[PDB]
């Protein structure tokens, strides 16, 4: 725990050990690491949101793909604790716990923190160097913020030598919760000691061939478990009467210009989005519209390019509630798509095993991939919003949890 000559000796003997098996191109890919780390564990966040051309030129993806493969191959036999440092703001706290030259935190500033992390998950993602002991009176300590992480059984670590040091690589690849904080004491100063957990959830990101196997695996049998009125109603929905049904919800049709044969429609979709609940914590995405967020096309706000528009954004939407009076199409993959080349925000949802929702795509024929159909009157809390740049573009990531 506190034991840092145990673990480092350990550390070192471990990744003496690994550096045997490792194949030359992930000798190569870590030999890379060691040299580029910072941009090469940012292109592992954010990789996956591009077109698949930008992912197979990408002088960074050979790269990423040997060092999830070295990782993967070195799988824990039991569940262990990590510690890294993280910004506040990973959490949307969007402001300092405390000044770096300040030695103390406020109880204030503690519940704050406390009050904004509850009753959340959080997404992970990327390439993280941790350690195996809790940073002392002597080590790198570069934010208030130390998360001390339980990873499950059969995680990816991968210790390794870096000149006379030694650090481990993690690929994040869920969502954690907060489950306790602490406030400790290292060499004079207090930090926030944040006790986490691993979540998961099946998030495909940029593999949709993957995801079409699974989506077909769980939904080829759906339209044979729905009555011939559902099968009927699902099917003029996908042939095209979708715009007419959602945008009778958006416009609140239903109580403003009342048409008892759509309102039809909708409670069938509504039933068979019901008969085979999503069978698993699943992670979607949906390429979103300004609308979809109060804005249009031309709106000032929509100029992510412009840091104030981005921090406007965020003290809107993050940590609140969104609902889509509409049925909500999204996709098993995060890729993006010519159809949506210039749309700036990527709805990113978890979706809680059991949810309403079907794997469309596995109906035959059906012009239309990797998608799944969530229930009109779904609400999504957004936990986090994070930004890329898309080109000269910047786009924003806004992790969502599809909730009751
Ligand atoms: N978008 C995605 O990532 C995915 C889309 N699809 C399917 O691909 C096709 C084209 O995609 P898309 O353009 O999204 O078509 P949609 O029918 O999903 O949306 C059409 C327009 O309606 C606006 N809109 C949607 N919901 C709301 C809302 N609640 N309030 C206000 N405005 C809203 C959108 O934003 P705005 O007007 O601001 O542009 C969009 O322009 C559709 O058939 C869709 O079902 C399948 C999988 C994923």
């Amino acid at each position: 725990l506190k034991d840092k000559e145990k673990a480092k000796e350990w550390e070192r003997k471990e990744a003496e050990r690994i550096e045997q098996k490792l194949e030359r191109s992930e000798k190569e890919a870590l030999e890379s690491y060691k040299k580029d780390s910072v941009e090469i564990s940012k292109y592992s966040q954010t990789r996956n949101y591009f077109y698949d051309y930008q992912i197979e030129a990408n002088s960074r993806e050979k790269e990423y793909k040997e060092l999830r493969n070295a990782i993967s191959k070195n799988k824990i036999d039991k569940p262990m604790y990590v510690y890294y440092f993280e910004s506040p703001e990973k959490f949307a706290f969007n402001k300092v716990i405390r000044t770096e030259n300040q030695n103390e935190i406020s109880l204030e500033k503690f519940n704050e923190f406390k009050e904004t992390i509850q009753n959340k998950l959080f997404k992970q993602d990327g390439f993280k160097d941790i350690s195996l002991w809790e940073p002392g009176k002597g080590d790198e300590k570069p934010t208030p913020l130390l998360m001390h992480l339980k990873l499950p059984r059969n995680t990816g670590m991968l210790p390794y030598t870096n000149t006379n040091n030694v650090s481990t690589l993690i690929e994040q690849g869920y969502s954690i919760k907060i489950d306790k904080i602490v406030r400790i004491v290292i060499d004079g100063k207090h930090y926030i000691k944040a006790e986490a957990s691993v979540v998961s959830s099946l998030d495909f990101k940029d593999d949709v061939s993957k995801g079409d196997s699974w989506g077909k695996a769980n939904y080829n049998d759906w339209s044979n478990k729905l009555t011939p009125n559902e099968l009927a109603d699902v099917n003029d929905y996908m042939r095209g009467g979708y715009t007419a049904i959602n945008n009778y919800l958006i416009s609140n049709g239903p109580v403003n210009n009342p048409n008892p044969e759509l309102d039809s429609k909708i409670t069938n979709i509504e039933n068979a989005l019901k008969r085979e609940p999503i069978p698993t914590n699943l992670t979607v995405y949906r390429r979103s519209g300004p609308q979809e967020f109060g804005l249009t096309l031309t709106s000032p706000e929509y100029d992510f390019n412009k840091l104030e528009n981005i921090d406007a954004f965020k003290s809107k939407w993050e940590g609140q509630a969104l609902s889509y009076p509409n049925f909500i199409s999204t996709s098993i993959g995060s890729v993006n798509m010519s159809a949506f080349a210039k749309r700036k925000i990527v709805l990113r949802i978890t979706i809680p095993k059991g949810s309403p929702g079907a794997y469309l795509s596995a109906i035959p024929g059906y012009a239309g991939e990797y998608e799944v159909l969530l229930n009109h009157g779904s609400k999504f809390k957004i936990n986090k919003i994070d930004s890329y740049k898309d080109g000269t573009i910047t786009k924003l990531i806004v992790d969502a949890t599809l909730i009751p």
